[PDB]
């Protein structure tokens, strides 16, 4: 019965993603996020199997919701005359990885390893579901502070996964691969692995490695913090200039630096509590 299934709390944030509100599902008191996007402001449109015109974001979110919990799940959506309203899961207490790094600086490698591992599992889930995120960065990762579990958010720059070339990109430039910069061409998986190398450097160094196009294209990685040789190796592998020189997800997860990861709860007990 209408939107009246939800009680609206404080605004959490607004930007290119729309305006996102804290809220509660009235029926079972479940914490939710309520995201409003103006129709006039949506660029990418898709279609539901049912045969309904929706934002591509809804299509992607629908394809990745299910048992696995590495992605923030879409629970419901509504169409208003001038906007779409999306009902998403809300961990509590929560902090996004960007704010976590801002507050705590470079992460100890054991913590970075646990977080990176969970991000890998989430991205693998997306790809298994036929979805490319295209905007993997610390701002799009939430930490369930109590369970030590990470969750991917914001599929508004996403696309269906395909094996052919992409020639369009609307994600974050400083996380985008040299092939995008030089040629306006990339393939989904190798571009994702590039963004994961930027994210891993970000975790262990406290900031992203590249600010300018020239630095991305040069691809030379300098460490500003003490970082193990194994971790540096993995980062530099993910950041190979030639897309085909980058590791697959299997290769990343089998890397020496990724061995003996902590469980989420263990991570929380050691690093978050
Ligand atoms: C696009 C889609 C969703 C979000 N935020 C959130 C979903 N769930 C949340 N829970 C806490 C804080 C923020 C969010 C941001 C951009």
């Amino acid at each position: 019965p209408l939107e009246s299934q939800y009680q609206v709390g404080p605004l959490l944030g607004s930007g290119g993603f729309g305006s996102v509100y804290s809220g509660i599902r009235v029926s079972d008191n479940l914490p939710v996020a309520i995201k409003h996007v103006e129709k006039d402001r949506i660029s990418d449109w898709g279609e539901l199997p049912n045969g309904t015109r929706v934002p591509m974001e809804v299509v992607l979110l629908k394809k990745v919701s299910s048992g696995f919990s590495g992605v923030i799940r879409l629970l419901d959506w509504f169409e208003r005359p001038d906007s779409f309203v999306l009902i998403l899961e809300r961990p509590e207490p929560v902090q996004d990885l960007f704010d976590f790094i801002t507050e705590r600086g470079a992460l100890q490698e054991e913590l970075a390893r646990s977080f990176f591992w969970q991000v890998l599992e989430a991205v693998r889930h997306c790809h298994n579901c036929g979805v490319l995120h295209r905007d993997i960065k610390d701002e799009n990762i939430l930490i369930d502070l109590n369970r030590g579990e990470l969750k991917l958010i914001d599929f508004g720059s996403g696309a269906l996964l395909k094996d052919t070339v992409y020639t369009d990109f609307d994600g974050t430039r400083v996380y985008s691969p040299p092939e995008w910069i030089r040629y306006h061409r990339y393939h989904g998986r190798s571009a994702a692995v590039w963004s994961l190398g930027i994210l891993l450097y970000d975790m262990v160094c406290g900031d992203i490695p590249f600010e300018h196009d020239e630095e991305i294209i040069r691809g030379q990685v300098f460490f500003r913090q003490r970082v193990s040789s194994e971790c540096q190796h993995l980062i530099r592998w993910c950041l190979a200039l030639r897309p085909s020189d980058r590791p697959t997800f299997e290769e990343i997860q089998n890397h020496p630096w990724m061995q003996d990861v902590l469980l989420p709860q263990e991570t929380a007990e050691i690093h978050l509590h």
